[PDB]
């Protein structure tokens, strides 16, 4: 509650200062050279190469029964899948639509045969299965299996043979040196093995005697009974069945890269030694290197070039036909995480394999961060430039207002109470030491000069009585609790005089140069020159490691688990038998 | 180092200007109409429907031995799994807990039988396996397998039959038209096939003679020897075993959608034709359309409605019991990426299938971007409003300070040195052309008027001597290196005169109207009116395509790989035999 | 188009106000105590434990042929895999590199034997398969299979036996109580079962008579014919083959945690009860708890401690050898989502199992949000501090300029036209009520005082004629369309008088105290004191649920699908046979 006053001795030319000329503000050259265009992004092809084939085999069952007193007993049953030799196929099924009843094959290196029901061989028609729905079709000749019992006390052996033609779906994966079938049989030969076009250099685990090729082969549709259209056709006689598939060259069917996404409007900027591809429709930003990608380092990449050319030409002709024009041939870049962006640059009218990560967020995060960063940097640059203009403008008010009141402005700028004079075009400042304790300042009642009536004081008079015995100073009350050491502020005595003066924590009121009243500072109504800026801060957040499906849930979508079946079924003999007891 | 001076000819009323009235600032109406409430998010169910069943079968082994000189030789061994007909089950096992020793079945379309050890049929008790741990239990009758040798030189055939009852776990996937068992057998009949409640319209690949239903069937627990509780029970006699499972209706057990996450506090805002669901506890924002979702377009969605009703009612009663109140029935929205949000709106007291993506991460990105965007937009709006108030306030200082010094303020505003006059309520400006070269300005030593002593000049006097022969102008030094063409700035000769004047790069010092000294501008102490704003920019970042597990690592978690086993084991005959040699 | 004037009655001391002292601005203490260091992040090990083993078995085929008239007929063929007893192995193959031609085994609890071709037993050399490429090698003795036909009308039975030694790859998963082989056989014994070191306490589903251990066993390489180096070796005789594998202790080979990523420069800050690990090279932020993690709660975690010690010591010695120094032993924290960060703190020179999520995004998002939040909060703090200094500085201009023009500044601050007086050190304001309608203000032509020539008016004179009959006021035009009710603003008649005054929407021009002309306000040239701030807002974005591979694509990378093979092949008997017809 104690007011602090100062005592400012008269200044001296010692400390002179000046206002700095207006500072220049940096011009922020934020903005890069970009390039609009069209892009097609390609990922690695992880799917298996899928085609359709046919299996031709005969089901040769050999049943041995023991005819008993009142029953028949099967004492053996040997089921076996045997191939159909290509001679019978190309000479009987695709000729008359019939299949011989006699199996001729090779087992244990011997040429063995077998006859259904031990009868004369016939040619039976191939009849569709009862479940021949779409896709999975099969034609067989016999619905019955033959066995005989005999007279009680003897063994009799029967035998069935069932000509079966099934359409299967084959499937081969890189490096395409084998393919498995829906029946479960692995065929250790590439689907592109042949005799011409350098195909004889494919992989094959079989001898060339098992392999037959029919150029111009006209396969037969067993439903419409009509020959199909000519097409080279491979036939391979596996020890347990015969596979046949339409031959197709390797160069035109499989390709390591597949189109992932077409992007109509991209923008390529160049940031510090690296390219950047911003795609605002996907909200995805890929970051490549400045070098081109040579598609000769990747196996089987012949599709992408022409595929992307057709797609990119269509996109340009359908969207940018009139606004822009092309500027050269397509460029190929390897984006980060294993992607391949085929980029066509537009202008306005003015060996290994690639492994792709399984994400797109490392890119969506990149786009979002780039957006916020670019925008916030632009806004900060604008704030900075605007701030400079405002300071350079306020320098004029400060420089133009010093003549009117130099001491107040110099005390504000230096954040310390000082007394300043204008010595022409410069300012001579001087520190005002604060009035210490042991000092009693008494306030006089009247502002009138003694005896004189046309002249009166301007500010209230005070008496700074000293306590250390240094006498008694008699001055008057300056401004902002500044105590001048003289009474040289007089004025012509105005009429209807009313003034308020700041005395510590009070506003003393003087009417006709005499004390009238006093009012606390906290009682006077307030006027604010302050403009408000209530800026709130971003709060801290914590992200939870959320998931839509767990690994268990993702390994729970199939009908059977191979490892489960094997763990449960491979202890059939341990569970239900005693493998440790010996019989003597 | 050369100072540049100007020469300002007297202005003319030609160019008059004025201060613009205060500009209005836009009121930013940033803020949307939101709606708090509770939500439950549902994903597609990708798991298989799992139940428990029992398999009843007999292991019929037929061994053929050749008794030799000093050894016995197995010349054949035919193992086979055969069904247990439902008559024996429902009449002997669930009646006395015993199983007949005689197998009666159908092979090759003939009714065949077989007897263990070729003896009289018995009824053996079903005994638990030695490995009957939790879950996987099995009861069998015989631990031994019977075979006989005979006299050296003859073949003898034995036969075992082992009654086996196993509890398996069945598993069926959409569209639920088959189910596989832990033993490996596919049962081509839906788990919900029956005779009542329209169940006879399910899928079945078998004839109705193989199917038996026992309404009110009381199954028997082979451990506590006690009947279980009544429940309709289906029995199906597959050619190789008999499956039995408790029947359950399709409408009450399987449902395409499963609850993923309950969210207690959500907020639905409406942004440009689309809904948005902000969930601050998950930090996830889903973006749907304005339309409701009809759950009748999705197969098997009967669970979600009532399930969500119970959960949502519990959540309200446990958290928002007193603060808010409900405002109508639940609404169903299809969020983006394939999710289903069942949203219950609160208020304060004042056919196909759905395919779900495997990542809500695009939604965590959405939430984070929405947060930064909303907050930064709010802060920019506040900066803009505050900026307007500050400019509208500084307009008062500029307008109020022009009378004191019009030329300085007009030179600052126009960013060009000009001379302005106040022609009443307007300002008449005039350009000040800069003083060119070939001009020598000489500085006079004394500021005193010749002869006069009570009158002296205010600013130093200069002599602008010309070189093109245009004579010699004699004026004095104005302010800011302005060269007035006259000497009309006089003053009453003050006592103790001290002034500093700016002469190019120097402050010339004059004491009693005579030159005294000079000081370089770079030597005078400085006072700064500048407030600092050191704003730093966001730097560029590069995100690496990081992963926790690769695709290989994710295909390395199982005990066996089916394709690996098949590639290695299906060349057993090629590796270890010579399939190309013929014997003659 | 109508100008609005005011009428301000003379103020009264009633409403006095004052400028607020400068407001203090909060010092933003944004900044946390961080700790630099090195970290190694460890994920859960999901891969199977993979080792190499050898299988020793004999292929015993038993063929029964029926020699016919002009052909041979196989009436049975029983293939079987039989073990090689360990006596023959350790006494003949690893001694001489030969294998006996006689199989001795146990089937149906009887000790059975069999001889290839029914000949005298021999010792045949083990010969490599023709396909012995890298890795998968196999040595067998016979490429041929023996069978005989006989005289037409009789059955003859042959038999092959083929000694086969294959190198397989075994594979066991947690809790390591079984392992499967590449041949498909499950071995129900832990790979770490033994006789010493407490290994006899592992899991084993077999009797101890089937198990043999050879301490110091020197296995034999069948290619270089040389003994290998000594190593304890387990042998187990499974009912269908014999497995042999080098024994290795459980404590030194398998460990639940695997090193995921080494991070050279991390920074651990402490935010609200939780630790945070910022890794700027990965752009990843993990958020743990303040507690240490006890690695004794996790099974098989013995690797991580010493592994991380070696790696962390190497990292320090290679990068931070001279800049920093260590500050204690390593600390172990469980980050969120199931990760384990082993953190070594640096200083400058001044039981269950852990389940890991499959993401590295919930943390890349965390890092990015932390970066934007920290930077934007720092910038907002700087804007706020700068704003305070600027307001505290502008308070000096407002306080210092009130003496010059109190009414204009008080009208601007209060955003309302008022009339203010300076009553010493305070300001007494008074509201100026606006001049209503029914009032005609007439403008006089001359500014000259009647008769007097050395004295003239300063502002144009007006006559406010009243219409309600209240007479006619005669005053003059004040400033800013303020209508003073008196004519007390006179001036010494200057020469060359030129003034512009604002009359509504016009600037009336007066030359020598007489009306001259008028100009519309919209016609006067403009000067702007306004500094521009064009701040643009962030626009709304929508993220699409993008994916690189779908779930189908990820389940399409294998050669065969087990469930597909089983669904297609398990209806072989239903498709191609008639299981519903009975023969009588
Ligand atoms: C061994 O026995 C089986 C039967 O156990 C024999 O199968 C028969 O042969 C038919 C020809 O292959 C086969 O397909 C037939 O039916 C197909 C389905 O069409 C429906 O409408 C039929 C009435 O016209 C109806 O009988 C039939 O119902 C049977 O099939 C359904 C299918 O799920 C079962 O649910 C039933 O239980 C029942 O078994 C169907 O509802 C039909 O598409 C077939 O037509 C073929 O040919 C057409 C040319 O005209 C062509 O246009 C069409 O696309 C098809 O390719 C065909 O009519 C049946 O399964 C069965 N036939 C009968 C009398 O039901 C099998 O042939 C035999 N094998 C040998 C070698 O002997
Ligand atoms: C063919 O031969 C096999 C043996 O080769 C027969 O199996 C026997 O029959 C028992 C009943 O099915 C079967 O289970 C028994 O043991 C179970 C384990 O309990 C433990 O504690 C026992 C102490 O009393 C101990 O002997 C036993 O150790 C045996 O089993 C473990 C299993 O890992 C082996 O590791 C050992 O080598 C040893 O063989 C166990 O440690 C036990 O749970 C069973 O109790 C059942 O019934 C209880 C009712 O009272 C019930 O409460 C409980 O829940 C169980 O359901 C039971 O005691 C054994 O494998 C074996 N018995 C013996 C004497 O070892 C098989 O029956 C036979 N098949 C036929 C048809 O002939
Ligand atoms: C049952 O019959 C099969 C044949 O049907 C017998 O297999 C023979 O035995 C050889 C030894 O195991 C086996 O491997 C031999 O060839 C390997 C490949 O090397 C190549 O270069 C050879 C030039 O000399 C060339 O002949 C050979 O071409 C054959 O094999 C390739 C393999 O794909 C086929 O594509 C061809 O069609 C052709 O069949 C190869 O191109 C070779 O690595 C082997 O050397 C081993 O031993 C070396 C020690 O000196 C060692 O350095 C090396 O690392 C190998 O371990 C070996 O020469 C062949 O498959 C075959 N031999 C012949 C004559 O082709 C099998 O032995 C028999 N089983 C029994 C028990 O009777
Ligand atoms: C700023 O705004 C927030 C939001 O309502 C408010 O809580 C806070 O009190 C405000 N601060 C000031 C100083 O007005
Ligand atoms: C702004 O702050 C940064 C951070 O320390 C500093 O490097 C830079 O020099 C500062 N700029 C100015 C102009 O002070
Ligand atoms: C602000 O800048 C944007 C960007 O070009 C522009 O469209 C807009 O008109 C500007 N606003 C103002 C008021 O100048």
């Amino acid at each position: 509650t104690k007011p602090t006053f100062y005592v400012c001795p008269p200044p001296t030319g010692s400390t002179i200062v000046r206002l700095e000329p207006p500072r220049t503000c940096p011009d922020y050259h934020l903005g890069k050279n970009f390039t609009e265009g069209i892009a097609v992004v390609y990922k690695e092809n992880i799917a298996a190469y899928k085609f359709k084939a046919t299996v031709y085999y005969k089901d040769v069952i050999v049943s041995t029964a023991w005819a008993g007193s009142s029953y028949t007993q099967i004492t053996n049953r040997y089921a076996d899948r045997v191939p159909i030799p290509v001679s019978e196929i190309t000479d009987t099924i695709d000729k008359f639509g019939k299949c011989s009843s006699k199996a001729t094959y090779v087992r244990n290196n011997h040429k063995v045969e077998a006859f259904n029901e031990d009868k004369n061989p016939q040619d039976m028609p191939l009849i569709a299965s009862k479940y021949n729905s779409v896709g999975s079709k099969a034609w067989h000749t016999t619905n019955d299996t033959y066995m005989v019992a005999g007279t009680p006390g003897t063994y009799r052996t029967g035998t069935s043979v069932n000509c079966i033609i099934e359409e299967v779906e084959a499937r081969s994966i890189f490096p395409y040196d084998s393919f498995g079938l829906s029946t479960g049989d692995i065929i250790y030969m590439s689907p592109f093995f042949g005799l011409r076009d350098g195909a004889y250099r494919e992989h094959s685990n079989y001898a060339m005697d098992r392999f037959h090729q029919f150029e111009g082969y006209r396969q037969r549709d067993l439903d419409t009974r009509a020959l199909l259209e000519p097409a080279a056709r491979n036939f391979l006689v596996t020890p347990h069945l015969t596979v046949g598939w339409n031959w197709k060259p390797k160069r035109t069917e499989v390709c390591s890269l597949v189109k992932w996404r077409e992007v109509e409007d991209v923008v390529r900027d160049e940031y510090a030694h690296n390219f950047r591809f911003t795609m605002k429709t996907l909200s995805t930003t890929f970051i490549s290197e400045t070098n081109e990608f040579n598609l000769n380092q990747i196996h089987l990449s012949q599709c992408v070039k022409e595929e992307a050319r057709a797609i990119i030409n269509r996109i340009y002709t359908t969207r940018y036909n009139s606004s822009h024009v092309r500027t050269g041939d397509i460029q190929t870049y390897l984006a980060r995480g294993g992607f391949v962006v085929v980029f066509q640059p537009l202008l306005s009218n003015s060996n290994r394999t690639i492994t792709t990560t399984s994400s797109v967020e490392f890119a969506m995060l990149q786009f979002t961060y780039d957006h916020i960063q670019e925008h916030v940097n632009e806004m900060l640059a604008r704030i900075s430039s605007s701030w400079c203009q405002l300071q350079n403008r306020e320098r004029a008010l400060w420089s133009g207002l010093f003549p009117i009141n130099p001491s107040a402005l110099a005390s504000t700028i230096l954040d310390q109470r000082v007394k300043a004079r204008i010595l022409g075009d410069v300012i001579s400042v001087s520190n005002c030491p604060e009035l210490g304790s042991d000092t009693r300042i008494i306030l006089q009642n009247s502002m009138r000069v003694s005896g004189s009536t046309t002249r009166c004081y301007s500010r209230p008079l005070i008496s700074i009585v000293s306590l250390n015995g240094s006498g008694t100073v008699e001055g008057q009350l300056g401004t902002d609790n500044e105590l001048i050491m003289s009474r040289d502020l007089l004025e012509p005595c105005v009429a209807n005089h009313k003034r308020y003066f700041l005395f510590g924590h009070h506003y003393v009121y003087y009417e006709d140069y005499r004390y009238v009243r006093e009012i606390a500072v906290h009682d006077v109504g307030m006027i604010s020159t302050y403009v408000d800026l209530n800026l709130t801060l971003l709060k801290d957040r914590e992200f939870m490691p959320l998931q839509v499906y767990t690994r268990d849930e993702l390994r729970d979508t199939g009908l059977l688990d191979y490892s489960e079946i094997q763990r449960r079924n491979q202890m059939h003999s341990l569970r239900f038998y005693d493998i440790d007891k010996v019989v003597q």
